[PDB]
């Protein structure tokens, strides 16, 4: 039962990198990157999303054999929470909001994950 | 531009040479499909199935940028046929039967695909 850290990533559009790396180093945790394709060809979108997720993950200094990639479809908050439950995650690491939006001190997904996760949550600023 | 559909049962080698050779003819896209039959979470089963599908595909000498992965849920023959139609496939490549079963010279999925597919079908022995 290695530690498992869930790292949701919005692939649309760096402070989380040092935090994920440091948290992973604590236990040599498994690091599960997740991207959610919002609802409303699917196999093609999933494939392109996985490729972009992997591109982003190259920025992180984590061993290859510790990184796992997930693509979900639907509500980002619902899927982040579902995966934190099913892994189960020992930690969720999430940015407080998108870097280019300051109106809200916590974004919606961050606020929901912080409140509803069954595990600890690190909100990164 | 050419598209080859290769259904794989992730429960249970001869098709490898044929797929590699057929793919070389045009530099075809190769679409691997596995169908998980109907009755823990569906999301985790889909991801677990895709992971095993990808491990099998590592046995095939085909360029990375030509391989595509699909997971469907239900009747294998119905989903094989649905994808062959919608891609649309120029070829389906299918083993005559499961390697370990000799009583049916042609398995039931192979028989339905070779009769109902709208494209050419290669039955491999
Ligand atoms: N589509 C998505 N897939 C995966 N994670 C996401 C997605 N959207 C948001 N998140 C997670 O939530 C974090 C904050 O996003 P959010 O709470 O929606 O605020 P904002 O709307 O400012 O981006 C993101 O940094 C990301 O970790
Ligand atoms: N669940 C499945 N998903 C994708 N392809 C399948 C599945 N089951 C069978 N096939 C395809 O059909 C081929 C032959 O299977 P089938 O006709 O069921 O014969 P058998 O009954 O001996 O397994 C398999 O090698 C595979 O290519």
């Amino acid at each position: 039962s290695n530690a498992m850290i869930l790292v949701p990533i919005d692939i649309s559009d760096e402070r989380i990198i040092s935090h994920v790396e440091s948290e992973a180093r604590i236990d040599d945790a498994e690091v599960h990157f997740l991207t959610v394709i919002p609802s409303l060809g699917m196999d093609e979108l999933r494939e392109g999303s996985e490729t972009q997720l992997k591109e982003i993950a190259k920025k992180f200094s984590i061993p290859e054999d510790r990184m796992h990639f997930h693509v979900a479809e639907g509500s980002p908050k619902d899927k982040i929470l579902a995966l934190a439950k099913s892994l189960p995650a020992d930690l969720v690491i999430i940015a407080s909001h998108r870097p280019d939006i300051t109106t809200y001190l916590l974004g919606s997904n961050a606020a929901a994950v912080v409140r509803h996760a069954e595990c600890s949550v690190l909100v990164v600023r």
